[PDB]
């Protein structure tokens, strides 16, 4: 994913490409601050393409939507798809988005982190132009070793002179230093800073508030993408192309739904998400709203989430897959009865009774919370709206005996579903361990995006993600 610049404006990415670069050379970089863009050389001139993400799913103009901007990369080096090639990624040489990174960080603050956070083999690398890699080694101590900056190169004082601080750790991650004594100097893992108690998220907050915190973390979150390009064949199928809201846009083969009982039909795109569990999918389309009660049986699911009006925007976010209030529906080979809506300021629940035609014992009821008023472009301004909606989600589930995974679902399934579904996992952790606990929010994002494409889309919701934690713990 070195093809991600972070920091460089239009005119920065137009100079690198025609100097360094050649036709078919191409980057990405972020824009209307929320947008990216894609920068491209063809016959010696530089084009720029503009990826638009509200928070549903990244969109190239001119080209298509897609769960991540490693997946879109990935997809048109392997596809006369956009309309202009992506042949050879030009590489980025700031080190700013890399896990180990910490820019301005004395070398009593790093000290004192991999003493108190670290275990043997983690590392760090701080910065007048000179760099320090700092190593903790043992069953222990710290140990400091200078990275020269000598005419645009890294070097550790002898050997080999880098191009950029990556290729210097990775380098020395492959080939380990030796201290003359015996001492192997391993980079095993980065230091983790991201690991908070809970009672001090209200601190995390402010200090990723100021200039922001935030945008540096999600951006090292997303430059790992490039580690979660699992298969998602099954979802590639001519059978199965129909079934797909956006094309390209998959659930990954190891943790797909597979539906069993299919007319003599295994496909849904939706993911088991596990952490209580939940699946992870799209909103109905006309041709898969029977696949959809089939899954929703065969799980024995009995909480469904939906995080879209039915339309935005004009445009068809999710069918109506649900009957009238008081009417009875078949779906094919399923039964849904609407026994009784309720409204409420965010959402409404839709008390549903599901079960298979000829076979009356096997009726259970599934309760559908219906969110109503997430903003068409964004996220809420305030949380407790959305936390005061997944605690009544959560008794309910909890109420059951043996109920299956919550279906969650919007529009694509990845942007507002990864969303709740995140701060769902985090204020489980809280609710039952209390106020001291350790979360990670991008550990747990990372997590979750193993399991299905792209799971929390935006700097937007990434951030929304730790106001609603902080306002949880808040009215604790
Ligand atoms: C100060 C920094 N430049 C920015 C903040 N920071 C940083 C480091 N790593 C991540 S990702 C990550 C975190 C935990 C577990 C997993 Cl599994 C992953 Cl993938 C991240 N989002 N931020 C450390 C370096």
């Amino acid at each position: 994913r070195r093809w991600f610049h972070p920091n460089i404006t239009g005119v920065e990415a137009e100079n690198l490409l025609l100097t360094r670069g050649v036709d078919g050379s191409f980057l990405a970089r972020p824009s209307n601050p929320g947008d990216f863009t894609l920068s491209v050389r063809r016959n010696g001139a530089v084009t720029h393409i503009k990826i638009q993400n509200t928070g549903d799913y990244y969109d190239l103009y001119g080209g298509e939507k897609f769960a991540t901007l490693a997946e879109l990369v990935q997809y048109y080096m392997e596809h006369g798809q956009l309309k202009i090639e992506l042949k050879y990624p030009l590489n980025c040489a700031d080190p700013t988005s890399e896990r180990w990174f910490h820019g301005h960080l004395s070398g009593k603050e790093a000290e004192k982190l991999l003493t108190e956070k670290g275990k043997h083999g983690s590392f760090l690398v701080r910065e007048p132009g000179d760099f320090v890699l700092s190593v903790r080694t043992g069953d222990s101590k710290v140990t400091h070793v200078m990275i020269r900056c000598q005419e645009l190169k890294y070097d550790v004082g002898g050997g080999e002179r880098f191009d950029s601080l990556t290729d210097l750790v990775e380098h020395y991650k492959k080939n380990p230093m030796v201290e003359t004594l015996g001492t192997v100097l391993q980079l095993k893992q980065p230091l983790n800073t991201t690991r908070i108690n809970a009672a001090e998220i209200e601190s995390r907050v402010r200090e990723l508030s100021k200039l922001q915190g935030f945008w540096e973390e999600f951006e090292t979150l997303q430059q790992q993408e490039c580690k979660l390009l699992y298969s998602r064949k099954e979802g590639q199928r001519q059978e199965n192309k129909n079934k797909n809201r956006y094309k390209n846009i998959l659930p990954f083969d190891h943790t797909r739904v597979v539906l069993h009982d299919g007319d003599p039909s295994d496909y849904i795109n939706a993911n088991i998400i596990m952490p209580k569990s939940y699946i992870a999918t799209q909103g109905c389309l006309q041709n898969t709203v029977n696949d959809f009660w089939r899954m929703v049986f065969q799980e024995n699911s009995r909480v469904i989430v939906m995080t879209t009006k039915e339309v935005e925007r004009g445009k068809s976010k999710c069918v109506k897959y649900w009957p009238d209030e008081y009417a009875l529906k078949e779906y094919g080979v399923m039964r849904v009865r609407n026994v009784k809506e309720s409204a409420a300021h965010d959402y409404t629940l839709r008390e549903l009774k599901l079960s298979k035609v000829g076979q009356g014992n096997t009726e259970r009821t599934v309760w559908q919370y219906h969110f109503r008023t997430w903003p068409d472009h964004g996220v809420p301004s305030d949380p407790g709206g959305v936390l005061d909606f997944l605690e009544e989600v959560h008794h309910k589930q909890e109420s059951i005996m043996d109920a299956g995974p919550v279906v969650v679902h919007c529009s694509a399934g990845i942007g507002r579903t990864g969303t709740f579904i995140v701060i769902d996992i985090l204020i489980d952790i809280i609710r039952e361990k209390g106020v001291d606990c350790d979360i990670d929010v991008p550990k747990t994002i990372q997590m979750v995006r193993s399991q299905r494409s792209g799971m929390v889309q935006t700097e937007a919701q990434y951030r929304f993600i730790y106001m609603a934690v902080q306002h949880y713990i808040e009215t604790l």
